Parts: C-alpha cells; sequence; structure tokens
C-alpha cells in the first residue's frame, strides 16, 4: 500500500537486495535534517546571498512551524504542490516542511511558464502551488492566476514576497504539532525532465532512494562538515539538489550557501566571502567561469571541488580547471530519472579530463545496446540503458511512455550514446533521443514542435539541435508553411511561444523554412538529414 497511485513501485526481490545492502535504510527525507541538528544544531547550516544565516536547529525549529501552519492550510498527507522558487532561504525551509506535513513537493525551475506549470500541476492533481512574486522580472503571480483557471484542483497559492490576494508564505507559521512519519518506500518528491514526448514527465523518487543518491553521493564527493557548497544551479535542480547538492551538504552537517546567479560577480564574490570549498555548473557557466579568474580579482583558493555535468565537459576546458581555478574537477553524467556517474575525486588526470565518471551505486546495472537491442562489443558505442536502486521503474501518471521507456525487466532507456572503457568508466559519444540538450538545459522536441505547430502560419515543425561550441547545441525550428500562409521568423515565434507559456530556454535559435521534411521510409522525418540541409 503506497500513499501516491500513478508510479511504478520496484520489484520486492530488488526492494530486499537494496535494504540488505544497507542503500535503503529506511528513513524519511527530512530525517536528514532532524538527524544532524540533533547532533549539530548550533552548525550554520545555511547562509543566503545578503549574509544572513541559520543555523541547523534553527531550521529544523522552522521547518517544523511552516509544516505545522501548512497542515492549518489542509495541506498535508499525500498532497502534490507544485515548488518554483529562486536560491533564497524560503525554499529549504518549505522543502523540508512540505515533507514533514506529508505533502509531495513537485520541483519546477523558475524558469518555467504556463505550459510546463499547467501540465504538471494537472498531471500531478496539485492542490497548491507555491512562487515568489516577481523574479528576474517576471510576475508569477500573474502565472498563478493562469494555473489556478486552468488547474482546479490548486486551492492554495503561496507567495515568497508580496502575496497579492494569496497566502504570503512567511505567514504559513504555526505552533509545531506532533506529525506522523510517512513510509520510507513512498513517493518523497516529484522531479521534472524535459523527456522526449509531447509533455513534460514527473520523476517519482522515493526516500529511500533519493536519501541513497544523497547519501552514497556525499560519500563519493568527499562531502563533510567542513563542506561548504555554493548552489549555483537552481536549488530545485537534481544536480544541486541531491548530487550532493544542498541535501548532501546538510545530511553531513557543512554549509549550505545558496547564490542567487551564476555570474562570476555573485559567484565569485560568494566563494571569497563564504569560503566555499564545492559547488556544480553546467559547461556553459564553467567556461564562462574559467574564463573570468583573468579579469576578476576575487580570491577562490577555497574552492576545493567542480562539478561539472548537465552536458558533457569537453577535454580541452577540462584540463584547464586545476590551473585556471586551483580545484579539483569531477565530471558528473547524471539525470533525475536516477542513474549518476562520477569521476573520482583521486581519478588520474586523464581519467578526470577525458571521461564522465562510472556508477555510483554497486548496484548500478548498466547495458550499452545496438539498434537491434542487442549489447555492443566492450568498449563500442550504444545506447545506455540502466537500472538500480535508485533510478525509477517508470514516470508517474504516464504508462504509455513506460512501455516505450523501460524495458520488460525493467532497464530505463536513457537514449545517451556511451561508451564503457576498460575501467567501468564512461565515455558520453551523443545522443538517440530526440532531445536537445541546450547548455545542460533538456528541450523534448515533440512538445516543442507542437507548440509551434499551433502558430497559424506553421503547417509542420520539426525541430533540430545544431553543433554549438559553448552552448553544445542551439535549436533550430525547421517549418513548413500553412497552405497560402507565410510562416513566421525567429522574433516573431519567440514572441507567439512566450505568450503561449514556453519556457524560454526552448524557444528557437533559428527558423528555416521549407516545403517538406526528408523522411526515412517509414516514413519519420529524418532529423539526421534535416542538420545536413540546415547546413548545405
Ligand atoms: N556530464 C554529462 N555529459 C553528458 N550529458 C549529460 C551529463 N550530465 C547530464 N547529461 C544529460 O542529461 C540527461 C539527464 O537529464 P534529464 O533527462 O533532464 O533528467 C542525461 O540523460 C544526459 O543526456
Ligand atoms: O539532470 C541532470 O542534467 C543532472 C546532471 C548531473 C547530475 C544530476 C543530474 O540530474
Amino acid at each position: 500500500s503506497h500513499m501516491l497511485d500513478g508510479w511504478v513501485p520496484w520489484p520486492e526481490s530488488f526492494a530486499r537486495r537494496y535494504r540488505a545492502a544497507g542503500y535503503w535504510e529506511g528513513r524519511p527525507l527530512d530525517r536528514l535534517l532532524r538527524e544532524r541538528a540533533a547532533a549539530d544544531p548550533d552548525r550554520i547550516a545555511l547562509v543566503d546571498a545578503a549574509g544572513d544565516r541559520w543555523t541547523y536547529a534553527e531550521l529544523d525549529r522552522h521547518a517544523d512551524r511552516q509544516a505545522a501552519g501548512l497542515r492549518r492550510l489542509g495541506i498535508g498527507a499525500g498532497d502534490r504542490v507544485v515548488v518554483q522558487l529562486p536560491n533564497t532561504d524560503a525554499f529549504v525551509v518549505l522543502f523540508f516542511a512540505l515533507l514533514r506535513a506529508g505533502a509531495v513537493p513537485v520541483l519546477t525551475l523558475p524558469a518555467h511558464r504556463e505550459s510546463e506549470i499547467v501540465h504538471v500541476a494537472e498531471t500531478a492533481g496539485a492542490t497548491a502551488y507555491v512562487i515568489p512574486d516577481v523574479l528576474d522580472g517576471f510576475d508569477h503571480r500573474a502565472l498563478a492566476r493562469a494555473a489556478r483557471k486552468a488547474v482546479p484542483s490548486i486551492e492554495h497559492v503561496l507567495v515568497a514576497g508580496e502575496a497579492a490576494e494569496f497566502t504570503a508564505l512567511a505567514d504559513v507559521d504555526a505552533a509545531p504539532v506532533p506529525l506522523a512519519e510517512p513510509d520510507p518506500g513512498d513517493v518523497a518528491l516529484l522531479l521534472l525532465s524535459g523527456g522526449t514526448t509531447g509533455k513534460p514527465k514527473l520523476i517519482p523518487r522515493t526516500h529511500d532512494d533519493y536519501t541513497y543518491n544523497v547519501r552514497a553521493s556525499a560519500e563519493v564527493c568527499g562531502f563533510d562538515s567542513d563542506t561548504v557548497y555554493l548552489v549555483v544551479l537552481p536549488t530545485a535542480h537534481n544536480f544541486a539538489l541531491a548530487c550532493p547538492g544542498l541535501l548532501g551538504t546538510l545530511m553531513v552537517g557543512g554549509t549550505v550557501v545558496l547564490a542567487p546567479t551564476p555570474s562570476p560577480e555573485d559567484a565569485f564574490e560568494l566563494i571569497e566571502r563564504e569560503k566555499v570549498t564545492a559547488t556544480a555548473v553546467v559547461p556553459p557557466v564553467a567556461l564562462l567561469w574559467l574564463d573570468a579568474v583573468e579579469w576578476e580579482d576575487a580570491d577562490l583558493s577555497s574552492l576545493r571541488l567542480l562539478q561539472v555535468g548537465g552536458s558533457k565537459l569537453g577535454a580541452e576546458p577540462a584540463a584547464r580547471v586545476r590551473p585556471a581555478l586551483g580545484c579539483t574537477l569531477q565530471q558528473v553524467f547524471g539525470m533525475a530519472e536516477g542513474l549518476l556517474n562520477y569521476t573520482r575525486l583521486d581519478d588520474p588526470s586523464d581519467l578526470v579530463i577525458q571521461t564522465q565518471g562510472r556508477p555510483l551505486s554497486p548496484d548500478d546495472e548498466i547495458r550499452v545496446v545496438d539498434e537491434d537491442g542487442r549489447d555492443v562489443a566492450p568498449g563500442e558505442t550504444g545506447e545506455l540503458l540502466t537500472r538500480g536502486p535508485y533510478t525509477l521503474r517508470g514516470y508517474y501518471r504516464a504508462p504509455e511512455h513506460n512501455a516505450r521507456t523501460f524495458s520488460d525487466d525493467g532497464f530505463y532507456r536513457t537514449g545517451d550514446l556511451v561508451r564503457v572503457l576498460p575501467s567501468g568508466h564512461l565515455v558520453v559519444e551523443g545522443r538517440a533521443k530526440d532531445q536537445i540538450n541546450r547548455g545542460g538545459d533538456k528541450i523534448s522536441a515533440e512538445e516543442l514542435e507542437n507548440h509551434i505547430m499551433a502558430h497559424p502560419g506553421v503547417h509542420d515543425a520539426a525541430v533540430v539541435g545544431m553543433p554549438d561550441a559553448t552552448m553544445g547545441e542551439r535549436t533550430c525550428a525547421c517549418l513548413v508553411p500553412r497552405a497560402g500562409r507565410s510562416a513566421p521568423a525567429q522574433r516573431e515565434l519567440a514572441a507567439f511561444l512566450t505568450d503561449r507559456g514556453v519556457a524560454a530556454y526552448k524557444l528557437p535559435d533559428r527558423v528555416e523554412v521549407m516545403d517538406a521534411f526528408p523522411r526515412t521510409s517509414v516514413g519519420k522525418t529524418d532529423k539526421k538529414e534535416l542538420g545536413r540541409r540546415i547546413a548545405g
């Protein structure tokens, strides 16, 4: 019996093995804060960008008070709550408050707009939505009004800021009350993945598997009480939340420092001010920092570990991390779906430079298969399939996609092309899935194509990635105009998509108009050949 329907538990035989091996320790996710605050109440747990500071005991207490306030609003056992918050202390307190109230956080990113927010709120049956007031020039309260009109289940809107007609998140506060613990085998939170289909996909992560994700990651990355971790990616990004991220920092009793942006202006100042020892970035930010040290005078000497993931960091900039930034590079090839690959901190520099790591868990199982589904010869390139103690067995409430995406024996088809080396380290070679990786941001081609085809000048759309030296990939929208109509150019299409509620990282970089798309002999649109026609 599980508190949530719509997800796919592990087979009992696997669950027994993972419990027996010590992976699944049977503790709710919120206990990592409860346990740390009991052992080290007066250690500094959290610093925000302004320099305000909270101890473990203060964070634990505030989470209890906000959990009690949430229950007063009717937000509790099993309710899904969409969270869209910046890198501020509000998110950290609310994350644990929701867990302790029994609610299931549905984590979205500040960039997400009406299309993504409405879909995930509709899918999850969310009863509440948590937003800032204004962030990076955008009034999320307007977006909350749109989401409520489209999703009747949303009863409460909690605002980190000026609440307007809604509820101020700060007022969600009450005297702590005894709350029952959740079953550790139940879903603790839902993550978002760009995915490959027409709608974003939600990833259920259980208390046991996410705690293991956090704990094992902290071990591999040498996180402990003298770690000062800078949250540069969004707090809701799996990489910065749990790999080991802020949760791993709190679990071991280090200090979490929240960066408001990844710019050197903000990040370098915080690294010097707070003596940051570890952080995690995507390659475009790594390149920016590697450049910026040549004209910034910040003292970054405290930095010991720079994790780089989300897309493949090239060997040439990888080699520059130690000379330029004075720290150890760790390549991380991970996914919200589960499987994490890490270079080890004392790997030879050759493997840190040239590979994307090896799996976190001894019981991470990996297969590399050809087009016919057969295992490749050792060292050959094929598609990575994986199964393990923190990799999902299905997306949330997506049975049709699950039937296509997981093999019969439960292997998740990642859509990544990889080689496995004799040491077990992986090299990322490309992608099989129809999803563009734009500076770390994942763009489902099918979803974007459906949005674009809603434009009155478009009959058909095919979204193709184009290589980019610093972004990895950019997005080209190939358009067949509607009969007797002119297709839009890039700027009009961008405006149409933004008004439609499409996140800004999905706006096509380039538009190419054409009377027809190349097709295979099936005949699906041949995006291999579209890439060539784009290039001439
Ligand atoms: N170090 C890395 N190198 C290459 N690709 C990566 C890396 N880290 C993450 N990814 C990509 O990000 C995907 C996971 O993100 P998502 O599908 O949004 O959960 C992987 O399947 C890869 O395509
Ligand atoms: O989703 C990702 O891109 C990712 C990258 C590195 C580590 C964990 C992750 O979820």
